[PDB]
Order: structure tokens, then sequence, then C-alpha cells
């Protein structure tokens, strides 16, 4: 038949574990920042925990700590486990400089060609990882791309991730992001690991803009005609044509014609170790980004 999933599920007494402050409080649920303190194991670890009570809502809380579970790669979030208490908490790393999106904005001035391309090559890495995985993520994004250091991204929000067996994906309803969705998706539901490529796409263009909005100011219901008449996501002004023929690509009606994750891993090494050839920073090189005694990052604290 198909594969057993033997992932281990890791359930942790709210005891273990000591929060500290709120880290954002959405309308979906709220984000706080914590302290992990294992049984007697004399480590301390960073995490993020992530939380009325409602059938509905522990049910696809649930649904994303299958999918987390289920994933292990240094690109990708990692969960570590769940809390069993009213409301169904997700424990997972702490990735202390938040969003990638918001990280851009907020250190515009001080972000090299260097950088840019890094994360691009992460963002692809962990991206084939889940493509090995059969797992299409269905909303790719800078918001949903974590910063653990300034030089190490992961990829995070599973709650839209669906897992294949023998090519695409069907959807139903759904609020759905339409900005950094594939036609095929926009137009017939249909997601898959080509339809994630689009969304690497409008990713890249999110950095390379340092956080501009997609589209701005164009709703979400023309965006199906500004695609079916040929227009794209303008080049960036640090883009050179060689990064901006890589965006192109991924933004093809023919999804087969669209890079596959691996070749994005290639093209993006290429110019990681010549990156001023492919991006063009006003002022680059120059610029540089950055009881705690038995503190020990989750990526360190393996079981
Ligand atoms: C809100 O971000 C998410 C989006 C989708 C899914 C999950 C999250 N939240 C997660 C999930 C796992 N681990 C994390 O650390 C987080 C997270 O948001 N962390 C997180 C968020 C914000 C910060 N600050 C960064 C500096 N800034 C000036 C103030 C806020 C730090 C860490």
């Amino acid at each position: 038949g198909e594969a057993p999933n033997q992932a281990l599920l890791r359930i942790l007494k709210e005891t273990e574990f000591k929060k500290i402050k709120v880290l954002g409080s959405g309308a979906f649920g709220t984000v706080y920042k914590g302290l992990w303190i294992p049984e007697g194991e004399k480590v301390k670890i960073p995490v993020a925990i992530k939380e009325a009570t409602s059938p509905k809502a522990n049910k696809e809380i649930l649904d994303e700590a299958y999918v987390m579970a289920s994933v292990d790669n240094p690109h990708v979030c990692r969960l570590l486990g769940i809390c069993l208490t009213s409301t169904v908490q997700l424990i997972t790393q702490l990735m202390p400089f938040g969003c990638l999106l918001d990280y851009v904005r907020e250190h515009k001035d001080n972000i090299g060609s260097q950088y840019l391309l890094n994360w691009c090559v992460q963002i692809a890495k962990g991206m084939n990882y889940l493509e090995d995985r059969r797992l299409v993520h269905r909303d790719l994004a800078a918001r949903n791309v974590l910063v653990k250091t300034p030089q190490h991204v992961k990829i995070t929000d599973f709650g839209l991730a669906k897992l294949l067996g023998a090519k695409e994906y069907h959807a139903e309803g759904g609020k759905v992001p339409i900005k950094w969705m594939a036609l095929e998706s926009i137009l017939h539901r249909i997601y898959t690991h080509q339809s994630d490529v689009w969304s690497y796409g409008v990713t890249v263009w999110e950095l390379m803009t340092f956080g501009s909005k997609p589209y701005d100011g164009i709703p979400a219901s023309e965006i199906s005609s500004i695609l079916e008449k040929g227009e794209r996501l303008p080049q960036p002004p640090i883009c050179t044509i060689d990064v901006y023929m890589i965006m192109v690509k991924c933004w093809m009606i023919d999804a087969d014609s669209r890079p596959k994750f691996r070749e994005l891993i290639i093209e993006f090494s290429k110019m990681a170790r010549d990156p001023q050839r492919y991006l063009v920073i006003q002022g680059d090189e120059r610029m540089h980004l950055p009881d705690m005694d038995d503190v020990v990052d989750a990526d360190e604290y393996l079981i």
C-alpha cells in the first residue's frame, strides 16, 4: 500500500514549560514566547507556544500538529510537542527574529545580496524537502518564513499543507491568499508542488523589494484577469535580468515549464557564490546583520 507514518507525537506537561511574554495575538489565536524545561534533563529550550474552546479549532490544530510532527529538515519548522490543556497548544522552536517579511522591512538598510540569495537557497531547500515528503504547502510567502538567526531561516504555517499519495490536490472553499497563488489554483482550486513554485516566485519578489505588497491596491478578484492577460509582478530595482528571469519562470501558465525546487537550489547557489553580479544594492558588503547557563537550542536538543 502506502508507507506507514511512524512519526512520534510528544505530549508535554503544562508544568514542564514556562510562558514569558506574548509575541503575537492574532484573530485565529495567540503565540507566546516561553522556556521548556524537560523532566530532569538540566536544559532550557526557548520555545514558541501557539494556542474559547471549540471542537472544530482543536480538529484543525491537531491536523497541523500531525503535519509538523511528520517533517524533519533544517529549513522546516520543527514541532517539539503538544500540551493537552482545555485548548491544545502547539510547542515549537522559538525563531527569535520573527517572520522574514517584517525582518526585511525592518532591516532594509542592512540587508546585503549574500543574505537575500542565501535566504532563497534556504527556502528552496526546505521546499524541496516537503516535495520529497509529498507535501503541498499551499501558503508559502515571506510572512511564513521564520528567522532563527539572520543567516538561518525556516518555512512555517502548515495550516493549509496537504499530503499526497500517488499528483495534485483539489481544494474546496476556504479563505486562500490569491496574490501568492498559481493560475490553476485560482481558476480550478488545483494545488501541486509546481503551484508552490509560483508562490516561491512571489516570496522571492517580496524579499527583493524589501517587503513590498504584491499588486498593491489591486483587488483579489482582478488578479485572475491580470494573470490571464499575461501580466506579472515588476522587476525589483535591485534585480539583474538573471534573478528576475528565475522569478518570471516560476510564473508560467504551464506548471511543468516552471523550475523544480532542486533547480532553484542550484541556480541560487551559483548566484550566492558571487552575489554582487546578481543583486545591485547601494552600499553592499559594508552592510552587516547580528539564567542562560543551561539554555540549549531545539536544533541541538534531540531524543
Ligand atoms: C506570527 O508568526 C507566525 C506565522 C505563522 C505561523 C507561526 C508563527 N509564529 C511562530 C511560530 C513558531 N515560532 C516562532 O518563533 C513564531 C513567531 O512568530 N516568533 C516571533 C514573532 C515576533 C518576534 N519579534 C521579533 C522582533 N520584533 C521587533 C518584535 C517581535 C519574535 C519571534
